[PDB]
């Protein structure tokens, strides 16, 4: 009855692409992104009031982000920036805005059909992550 149901739930990942480029261009060095790009990921939606939890489970790492919508929150993220993000809904979309050492990077989580589409984005380079109901 709210302002993530279509969002919540258990996905798996199902297809990604030019997730080694957008990696890089993050800079994440060789290592991780080897291990990180071979992952399978989880990622776990729930909603409690006002406050929206994300986990992504995978053998690479196993992450959790909750929040409010608007108000921003220091995030340690899975290649280990510390970042400081803001989460907001536009048109239906969760846009997840990272800031860190004067970088930016922008990751749009958005339902299509019945997939969860994620696109990450930082400068000139796209990623899209696919996601089905696990
Ligand atoms: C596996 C799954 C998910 C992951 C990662 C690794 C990494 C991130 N995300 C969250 C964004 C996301 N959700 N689905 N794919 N990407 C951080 C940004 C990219 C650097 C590598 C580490």
């Amino acid at each position: 009855s709210h302002m993530c149901d279509a969002f919540v739930g258990t996905w798996k990942l199902v297809s990604s692409e030019n997730f080694d480029d957008y990696m890089k261009e993050v800079g994440v060095g060789f290592a991780t992104r080897k291990v990180a790009g071979m992952a399978k990921p989880n990622m776990i939606i729930s909603v409690n009031g006002d406050v929206i939890t994300i986990k992504s489970e995978s053998t690479f790492k196993n992450t959790e982000i909750s929040f409010i919508l608007g108000q921003e929150f220091d995030e340690v993220t899975a290649d280990d920036r510390k970042v400081k993000s803001t989460i907001t809904l536009d048109g239906g979309v969760l846009v997840h805005v990272q800031k860190w050492d004067g970088k930016s990077t922008t990751i749009k989580r958005k339902r299509e059909d019945d997939k969860l589409v994620v696109e990450c984005v930082m400068k000139g380079v796209t990623s899209t992550r696919v996601y089905e109901r696990a």
